[PDB]
């Protein structure tokens, strides 16, 4: 298992050229796959090239996690904050936390984020430990801590569940690393290590109580949490296209379907990004939506970058729906896949696009995700509409998450095929288009209209 460490998704152009060369010359599939934890993956590395890949990473200052005994995963950071000035400091903290957590064997893998409101692109409620940035005058002052998210479930096993993360309170910036260590060590000591399916922090928190866990974190960190400082999210999508950054700089976010970077007929996505890497003055940022930001472009350089991106297919226009849809890798490389996800999503969203147009809502979107099995890598258990693989061509259909990702969708129909899913969604999108209140999301609508009951307390009410 290769898990390349890349805190906050920030990768230099020199690093990009090295991984582009390795992908093209030394793997079966020839691709760079952007992951939804803001890093990248190679597929099909032969025996001959396992030592070459660690040497390649080392040659450009990169390393991979030693997953055999390191339970941490890549630390996420909001990639393109609306207050652009905040990114540098939030990224420095994501790096500091990532380095602090490098090898305490944990009972189960442990996932961390740094989040900049109002964007929940990094999907904080899928993660064990979340630092929500609070700023004054463009400078970080501290974080709200949320603990205990995680999405993996087992079909037919009501002792497993997806759980969102719980607020603990606010900490000043100076206590960040002491708090991070206290959460990690409390989970290390209190986790149910014997039953692997019950070892995640989400289960520990439910077993001992949020207040009990919080009190122990306070004791170990040597602090008292302050009350939560106000924060609100407005969405989880990327900002596709150009946005103004700091100074005279601009950020170009490229939609990349499934994060799969390969040269396709009339669409040389991989060569295009190499050509951009060779001229770009700044870094790239891999987003938690499996897209890529060409970050820190001077205004004078926008036209040159955009020319390559447009000619290579990297700026091919897609619907808002497609920009807000996601799938996990699944087949052909994942050994755990029950149904296709990545290879299913493009034509599935073709069909969803037709339904949206039919009902007059082609400018709207529904956060819609497909995961190939209930481990949940595609983050379907935080979607407005989630599909969870069950068997070849068959999925459980979940409804009633929200746009900002703070609610788990309940299962609506079990073990159904794509035609059955599209027939259900045709009827329901039609109802939404005609009956929604101003700005009301599809997920919230299915709850308000009584189509599905909400999940209010997942450890107790996720399962019917
Ligand atoms: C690539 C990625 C999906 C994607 O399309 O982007 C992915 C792919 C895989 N995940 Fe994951 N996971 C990916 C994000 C996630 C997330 C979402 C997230 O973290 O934001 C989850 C759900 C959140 C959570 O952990 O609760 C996730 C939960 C899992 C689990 C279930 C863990 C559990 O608690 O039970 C497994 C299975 C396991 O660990 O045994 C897993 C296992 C796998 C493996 C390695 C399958 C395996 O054990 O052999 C997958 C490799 C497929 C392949 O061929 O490449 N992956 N995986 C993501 C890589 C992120 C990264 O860079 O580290
Ligand atoms: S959700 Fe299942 S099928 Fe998809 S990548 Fe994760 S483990 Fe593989
Ligand atoms: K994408």
């Amino acid at each position: 298992l290769l898990r390349c460490r890349l805190p906050g998704g920030v990768i230099t152009t020199k690093q990009w050229q090295a991984i582009d060369k390795f992908a093209g010359e030394n793997t079966i599939y020839g691709s760079i796959r952007l992951t939804n934890r803001q890093t990248f993956q190679f597929h099909g590395i032969l025996k001959k090239n396992v030592k070459p890949v660690h040497q390649m990473l080392h040659s450009v200052g990169l390393d991979a996690l030693a997953t055999a005994n390191d339970m941490n995963r890549n630390v996420l950071c909001t990639s393109n904050p609306y207050e652009s000035q905040l990114h540098a400091e939030a990224y420095e903290w994501a790096k500091k936390i990532s380095e602090h957590l490098l090898p305490t064997y944990l009972p189960r893998k442990f996932k961390t984020t740094v989040v900049i409101p109002p964007q929940n692109d990094i999907d904080l409620h899928a993660n064990d430990m979340n630092f929500v940035a609070i700023a004054e005058n463009g400078k970080l002052v501290g974080f709200n801590l949320l603990v205990g998210g995680g999405l993996s479930i087992e079909h037919g096993n009501k002792k497993t569940y997806a759980r969102t993360a719980s607020e603990f309170g606010y900490l000043p910036l100076e206590h960040t690393l002491a708090v991070a260590e206290a959460v990690v060590t409390t989970q290390r000591d209190w986790g149910n290590r014997t039953d692997r399916k019950n070892a995640k922090t989400k289960y520990t928190l439910e077993r001992v109580g949020v207040e009990t866990f919080k009190a122990e974190v306070e004791r170990r960190a040597g602090i008292k949490f302050e009350p939560i400082r106000p924060y609100e999210f407005t969405g989880r999508g990327d900002r596709i296209g150009w946005v103004k950054g700091i100074d005279d700089n601009w950020h170009l976010t490229l939609f990349i379907e499934n994060g799969r970077i390969l040269d396709y007929p009339a669409r040389p996505l991989k060569t295009g990004l190499l050509e951009i890497a060779k001229i770009h003055k700044g870094d790239f940022r891999i987003t938690a939506n499996q897209n890529l930001i060409i970050a820190g472009v001077p205004e004078s350089e926008k036209a040159k970058i955009e020319k390559i991106a447009k000619e290579s297919g990297l700026m091919n226009a897609v619907t808002p729906q497609r920009e807000n849809s996601m799938a996990c890798v699944s087949a052909p490389t994942c050994p755990l896949a029950m149904a296709e996800a990545e290879r299913f999503l493009p034509s599935f969203i073709d069909n969803i696009d037709n339904l949206m147009a039919k009902h007059g809502v082609s400018d709207e979107h529904i956060v819609m995700r497909v995961t190939g099995c209930p481990n949940g890598c595609g983050r379907a258990m935080l979607a407005e509409v989630g599909l969870v693989g069950k068997a070849p061509g068959r999925y459980n259909l979940h409804l009633g998450g929200n746009r900002i990702g703070t609610r788990i969708p309940r299962m609506y129909k079990e073990n159904i095929t794509e035609p059955e899913i599209l027939a259900s969604l045709d009827e329901l999108i039609g109802r939404w288009a005609k009956e929604r209140e101003a700005g009301e999301g599809f997920g919230d609508f299915t709850v308000r209209a009584g189509i599905i009951r909400p999940v209010l307390d997942p450890a107790r009410d996720l399962w019917d």
